[PDB]
């Protein structure tokens, strides 16, 4: 339980959580992707590091559902490019 | 020639139309495949824009009614935690 923490998205105490601020790559131009900028992508929320009394965490469920929303938009959002000759 | 996917562009004889009214899988509530699309990408899914598809394929709303349930559960606890 001290060995748990908050799912972000369902609330569930899992060890086995990832922290929602650690950077997923190392880009030369501007700021790292992380969990928390690609679940406000496709949530549309602000999931901001400073607010550090909510969860900073995403379970593995969560993160697996997170993964096929951002596939989907980035999916809506290419094709739409290509449709207006973007 | 069979509709084309407005996401994914496949041509297909099983195309759903975009603009028919329904209800909203998770609240019940009017909606169309338009409004939740809209709704889930953050695009205007407009009916108006006659030169893009009117349709989408059954793969593309089985990934848009997962989308959904995810962005609709995201927003729940973000009520819950913000909750008076
Ligand atoms: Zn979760
Ligand atoms: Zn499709």
């Amino acid at each position: 339980s001290p060995m748990d923490a908050l799912c972000r998205v369902c609330h569930t105490a899992s060890p086995r959580c990832l922290p929602l601020f650690k950077p997923l790559d190392d880009p030369i131009s501007g700021k790292p992707a992380t969990l928390a900028s690609i679940l406000s992508y496709c949530s549309g929320l602000e999931i901001l590091e400073a607010e550090l009394f909510l969860p900073h965490h995403i379970c593995p469920d969560c993160v697996a559902k997170l993964r096929l929303s951002l596939e989907f938009k980035r999916s809506v959002h290419r094709m739409d490019r290509i449709l207006r000759q973007t």
